[PDB]
């Protein structure tokens, strides 16, 4: 287990997947009871606590499928993980998109290489797992969140090389870009464990507008109560 | 239009979309008040009637996703649909499905050029409506009909050159096989229209197994029934 | 044997493929001797009769390679086709063509995945069998018909994304555009048999000419004598 | 010009291309009245003569699609040449060829990259101009030369990694490999000048037989003979 | 500056790169004097101090070419960065190489989308800057330390989908196998700044060797005087 | 060998490799004691002498990737030539770069499909052998000769369909353009043996400047030395 050093049984089968590791400890410290680090290797914090008698951990990621890959992997595999929910925040790139709006993550696109490597140039669509994306639907709409439900693309580019790299994205319905779902999306059907992606709106890559650091925070803490009562 | 000719007016805004124009005559005839054929052209059948006082149209879209994206796009652009629902049979290709099982597409993986085309390569997720889903599924549900909801692969290949070209897929999860769900949800997306795709399955691809005359029936006016009410 | 329901030897070895069943039934009513259907799965029609004390058969196709591939592999594997001939019409894509010339395909371009998958990214060139293109040329120039012998592009999309998609193909001499050649020319080699696709400019997509319903009818009439001589 | 260097008018419209340089200075000695060279840059043998009071050059063009395609655009593109005949030898892929057998290069497959970067991945079919291949096979017939008429491949790689390269190809009915006429087709085509590859089997990669010296000669002869009548 | 907080001039135009924020931690307080921290967001620690008079930064990268390209984007385009020397471990893929050998990566091979997708299929060599190359190897040699300069692979996946998944890459001559270097190179060149990758062996995927925790320490603590010496 | 007919033992161990024959010949009777011809196939001359009482072989090797792999193929497997180095022209792709610089390539990128084919897609970096590329720079070095160790991209294609085909290269620090030393790399690195490539800048793509004949002798005479003393 190379990169969580934790005994078998720290970790429970229900896991929130922040990128941040700093936003794992925050998610431990302020939504769970007996929040219990099991992980600092790399300094990638993860915790494992309860809510509301269940038993949740809370690991950090890093940035990018490949980073990202390497913990699911190890979760999944070595921890005996089968519930994963990322949570993070996006960028919007159509304006039927509004700034703190939650997208859940029917399916992901991406500009990785790992999907067409498997398959040999053919298309798979990674997909949540329905049973999880409904039932986070159903959690947002009861406390009355703006959510859309729909395609976003994991880019394994921050920085693009060219201006307005999403346009030809957008005008075929993608809602919004990160950097990690498409590869949750792929290893959680690869193990035959269930998967979802929920995320909030922080930036509009079309409007140019940006979130305050209280808005951030505010729909921030709700998608966390969203996850934890889905999950 | 070149592909189907009628009259604007002819062709309501939601519509069921059978593969075989002779299901449309089944659907239209057995499922439909007053239907009235509105095309003849190439013997693909399209007509219009009323569902509980609400116009619905039925049309084949023929075989594949050339064939099927040419009446899409006709229907989309010239007749003004918005709400398109294909309805079919589907091969199984994993074990934990079972013959007569309903498969509700969350989304269509394919070996189509499609959109590596459009995308230079990169992966874009053909994926069904959420709301249209959504309902769908409640509706399966309320019938107490065994129901997936998932991946289905859209292929261009009816024969493959080699014996089990679909084990791939179904270690990723892909529930069956079609050869139109791709086309239909990319083109949606393109025209920003909503789309469904339901699907019988009638064949297991694993198994070998294989539903009698009477079998398809009786589960094939179940699904068009669940189609109908998701409108 | 799915898409075809018909005896084993109902089928003759020599068979026209047009697209649409209609012009099948046409082609059946109008230049065979004692005709009889043998297929209507699907609205496919088929027929069988005889031209000049030989049987000849023509089959409905419908668009797209996936379409056509499905008929050309049970009459081919199933019914025991040997000579499959092509009749249809294409968009010329070049002002060298002419509203109403014949194009005799040696080659068919294409954009579908069909042989980048099979070849891994190689370039196979589906081509006419030779002795086959030899008589029809010899057929047209008999009569005095305009005909071009040369390359057309088989593609997937009736419509596409953006304005002038074929003005490169043009640039490197490809002289029509069609949706069907490039899968007929590949199977007739992964089986063996012998296959030939005749084409009529009835629009063209440069000029936006367009050919009126008698001449359509006219020349559609001559290909079909010149593909009867040659069979 | 930078290579070959000879006046513009030094060189006929129509031109024999074997590979060789030492096969040019052949055929301009014993084929062509009152050769003269006009090329001897990195000892690329060129040579004009008549041949029935008609002008005739004889070029050689090095090994593979590179190399062969500096000499055909300079050829074209400065010196004006129209008519390019390409006359070697080739390696036979199936059982089907014999030793000695003439093939005419109806279209020629290839793995190089040339037009899958021309074409972004598409399939673009490299064809032989249908006057020369018809006139070229008629003039082979009259001498009751066994002739046959299809696919060639047009490899990058005399030395493959792993044994039986070729066996994908010969099941979809490719009849043997060189290594240029591909890019010769294209060429042609982007200039809009007339092409033929004319081949004799010297070698057969199936069997493993391989041509004497004297049987080389014989039959190179005879194909030289058809390369003139031909042009 | 989204991923490293820190004031304008507060990173050095020289910086090292190891993968783990706690090896920069390490590397700063051993190595350098008057260390001081300048980044702690997303607790991947950057440093600045002196060695040997010279100004130095060492900052934590992540792990993969998404995450290390994100701080190298921001590091060179926001913070002025000039020569970038990535410091790690990697799996030997060849029993050339020994346990405890240091690699100078001359260039890195890549499984990764980015430069397939810059490129369009075509093939870059991402390469260390050689005066860097150069300067690195003579400081090994000096010290006359095993150490090999040439291809190393960068992947996206830590955990392929089946075994010995490197072996095609030993074939030709890869020495080893880590995540970054070829996202370092190519952003390199990308800004026309420095840049070298060295590796010690730390694991054999060959022979299934592995080093002890002291074995690892004093062979690593080698490899930052090298590029502390280089830099 | 089909190529090259000489006996083992003709051959030396190491060899220059230039494009042109004709500069095999020159370098043969201008720089080496008691040349002697061993191959005169194609007119592809081929030499062995001496150089300082040590036997070096020069063979001339055509141009482009798929003929000089034939010759090098047969050089090292037939030959048991272990040191090859390349010595030509390159054409400049940025002004860094002056005309009569020389350029040693550390790597070689390239538009050939050899490596797409082997590493399906992947992305191979093809690699100079670092000992010889060290000592090529030092004997440059030791001269006063401006030289640059980096990329050049090695092209299949010498007349591209559009202008300015190697800004995005340039762009990316690729220094200058030929058609060969990609193949050299990557069959030194599949056989186990030294391979180098080292060009004199006698073009200039950017800004059109072009070197004298007496230029191109007097930098072409110091790169031979150079190469002779890097044995
Ligand atoms: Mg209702
Ligand atoms: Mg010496």
């Amino acid at each position: 287990t190379p990169h969580i050093s934790a005994p078998p049984g720290a970790v429970a089968e229900a896991i929130l997947l922040p990128g941040d590791p700093l936003r794992a400890k925050y998610i431990a410290e302020n939504f769970l009871e007996n929040p219990v680090l099991y992980n600092q290797v790399r300094n990638m914090f993860g915790y494992t606590g309860t809510y509301k008698g269940k038993r949740v951990s809370v690991q950090g990621t890093g940035m990018g499928i490949p980073s990202a890959s390497i913990y699911i992997h190890e979760l999944v595999q070595f921890y005996g993980c089968k519930t994963l929910i990322r949570v993070g925040t996006a960028g919007a790139i159509t304006e039927r998109l509004k700034l703190r709006d939650l997208v859940i993550a029917q399916a992901a696109c991406t500009d990785s290489s790992i999907n067409n490597l498997r398959f040999a140039g053919q298309n798979y669509a990674p997909i949540a797992t329905f049973d999880l994306l409904r039932r986070a639907y159903e959690q947002a709409q009861s406390r009355g969140m703006p959510v859309h439900v729909g395609n976003v693309l994991s880019t394994d580019t921050f920085y693009h090389d060219q201006p307005n790299p999403y346009q030809l994205w957008a005008q075929f319905g993608v809602l919004a870009v990160e950097m990690e779902a498409a590869g949750l999306y792929t290893l959680a059907a690869k193990f035959g464990v269930q998967a979802l992606c929920i995320l909030t709106i922080s930036d509009h890559l079309i409007t140019g507008e940006k979130t305050t650091p209280q808005e951030r925070q505010e729909t921030f803490d709700q998608m966390i109560e969203v996850a934890l009562e889905t999950i």
